[PDB]
């Protein structure tokens, strides 16, 4: 009822940049809450590869992907979305988790200099994409990086197909972005003064359905080297993966997805013992794995051209003790 | 036996043009029936976009997609298929729902001026693609629009994964078509005086595996404006979706798939609470949704380039009262 | 322990060429074993189409795909991998079935003239891709044919979703391969006299994400005509299908997938009554079907351009008596 909603507790949360995730509890603390987030939209030039290739990103909270928001089923998510006067374009937000008004898009169209506050009830548990979607320019905003995900945890937290609690020690959010960067006749990537300048050239590339780059966390190598994700043997990790526009097929090289909600929806029982899972464009999925071996793992989109040539590869650096039962080199490489 | 089959009641059905579906009962009335359908194939020029782009379509019942035929499990589907002498090509039909002879393809090869009658037992419940498949010319016929779907309902109607009856108030059939239209050196679509004139140029485009157009009900915007699908708050709608040649990833913008038979087969428990489902090329799927919010919804292939640039977008106009518990604008776009 | 493993029975298994599979028991013979395989890597020219197009194949056991290795859950797979001096490249192996060191890749890097012996515990039941993945050269080896699959059977054989036993009479392994063959200025496929000579040209084609050829068992027609797979009405057949780099959507034309482990993993219950299933790039899947009709069946990737234009089509030739209840030509094609 009116009073019931009015009387619910309100709680502000500080966001953190992907692949890290803000403070949350797996089991819901008490009854339904109105969980409050604020994101400022930033239009800005980003460098997406080691050749200095530039995109005019359109970035929720200044990042590609935008940050993971975490709430529980039947909480309310209340987003203040801010479009500073320094931006050039109108923006909005479509939460796939939400019901009504084009996911919120119809209620959140903000010009530069405007802000809005949207509340919705998170009625369905799962990981879900969100993305900007201005009428008439939807894909251009999405493929300029204006997308992220949220997670709506069951109130009792995660469970396997038998209702046994699944509790992660850490969580990472990998947002995968297909970029479409115009090139000149000499094959060199083009640069533009303002976002709108690139519109016509970019749509032409979009229509080929062939990304120039496919990247995690906004750039080639963003989650490799000193920025590899980490775990220890014995540690239970949840990996949330989203792709707002194009299919992907995540794979943990050297590992598995012990439980994978490939559709991203927690009331759909997870697949198990997965090698390579599939997330369609416009969706998020989640994989749960318990690390068994130390070492460097690669986490990839298993179209290995996309992974190795186009940028869709991350690493995990895992500490701990080798398990010779699971794997051993009986004879090391030799003549 | 032939004698028992001959003793079964016949029902002659009048097909209707997609996205509408001929009158049927969700729960089968009586025992197995021989359900009779007739379709005339029409080779016809169709306009697929607002610019006036033309395709020489090959159209079951004169429409792209072909109409949805509805029977119950263990009914027999008896199709009279006619290839009028005004056509120039040989045609046939492959029913994915059928068992033997290349889905019926082997038994239904008809030249212009010929007809045939094929009967098959609908032994498996689900939605299934049908399409033309003439030896040596299979993809050309299919991507010229010569495909549709059937639905084989369980005799006891639909149920969810857990024995709850699911009874829809209305059903729509969205057929999605990838088209491969040749262009001139100035990037303008080519027209051909005869279907044959288009062939070589079309196979070249087909080889790029990149359609020029991806459309619902035969054309860009075919299911928008005054041809939008309709519903009301509280109404239960089944959306059957097919793609005979190429993957798709349906999404109801502002909604969900409450129950999605993503593989299209009713003995495979549906996924639930879906944001974006996946239907592989050569299959049909179905989603069941109860509308909770009024207004415009877009229904899209959620590669948003395919939706917004290439044509794969439809609308639903939904009447009724707004639910502020589910979503509200706390603060409308403001300075 | 190492001692306990050293004390387990060793079995030497002899590999057979796809699509055939080496002798095995569906239900496990005795307790865990160390199952021993040996494969020599062969770099050779293969001809992949009727125009005499050549690929520099990198072939496990001299075939594309490499052979299917069959073990049971909690057996040990011990592979001796040999890289002869007649080869020019460094190679390794990543088993998606294995846990640690990039699936074995980190421990199996062998130059020509070298060999290695890897052992891993097959802890998860299912069909799983394996492939070469040399640092810095991963997609190039994979798309040159350096991949296959293994099957790790549940010790008690296959069951359906309800633990009812599923026993096949025949098993076939179909390896699907996307090839990226460079062309000259006139659209002719290029030939090279060393694998390395083709590298740069191939990388350029790979980056289009558009294969020039998509084939089964290494070439157009490799599993059609005389080389059709065979079955009889009433026989239960398991069809294993893998694709190491790119999505596929298998379909048995005239048939179905009665049970389909679309993810390839046996602890994930199978989909049923399938028309067309989906296997993401980097994975294997398996379909079980009981033939009910005799004749030619086509088994395809149901992107029909990929099947009929690019080469992704096989045949089954099935003996037996026609079932007129299932399907009958009521009226044969007639004027
Ligand atoms: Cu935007
Ligand atoms: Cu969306
Ligand atoms: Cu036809
Ligand atoms: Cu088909
Ligand atoms: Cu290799
Ligand atoms: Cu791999």
């Amino acid at each position: 009822t009116a009073a019931e909603i009015a009387a619910l507790p309100r709680q502000k949360v500080e966001l953190v940049d992907p692949p890290f995730v803000h403070a949350h509890s797996q089991v819901a603390e008490g009854g339904p809450k109105v969980v409050e987030f604020t994101m400022v939209i930033e239009e800005k030039k980003i460098v997406i590869d080691d050749a200095g290739t530039e995109v005019h990103a359109m970035a929720f909270n200044g990042t590609v992907p935008g940050p993971l928001m975490v709430v529980h089923q039947d909480d309310y998510l209340e987003l203040t979305l801010i479009n500073p006067e320094t931006n050039t374009l109108t923006h909005n937000i479509d939460f796939h988790a939400a019901t009504g008004a084009l996911g919120g898009g119809g209620l959140t169209e903000i010009n530069p200099g405007e802000k809005t506050i949207l509340r919705f009830k998170a009625t369905k548990p799962g990981v879900f994409v969100y993305h900007c979607a201005p009428p008439g320019m939807v894909p251009w905003h999405v493929v300029s990086g204006m997308n992220g995900a949220i997670m709506v945890l069951p109130r009792e937290g995660l469970h396997d197909g038998k209702g046994k609690a699944l509790t992660y020690d850490k969580i990472y959010y990998v947002g995968e972005q297909d970029f479409y960067v115009p090139r000149d006749e000499n094959g060199k990537y083009k640069k533009y003064e303002a976002p709108g300048d690139a519109y016509e050239d970019t749509v032409k590339v979009m229509r080929t359905l062939t990304p120039t780059h496919v990247v995690f966390n906004g750039a080639v190598g963003a989650l490799t080297g000193d920025k590899a994700m980490t775990a220890a043997v014995g540690e239970k990790v949840l990996i949330v993966h989203s792709q707002a526009n194009r299919d992907t097929r995540p794979h943990l090289i050297g590992g598995h997805g012990d439980y994978v909600w490939a559709t991203g929806k927690f009331n759909t029982p997870p697949d198990v013992d997965q090698e390579t899972w599939f997330i369609p464009g416009g969706a998020a999925g989640a994989a749960f794995y318990t690390f068994q071996q130390p070492g460097i793992y690669a986490y990839v989109n298993h179209n290995l051209i996309e992974a190795c040539e186009l940028g869709a590869a991350a690493h995990f650096k895992v500490t701990g003790e080798w398990n010779d039962d699971l794997m051993t080199s009986v004879l090391a490489p030799s003549g």
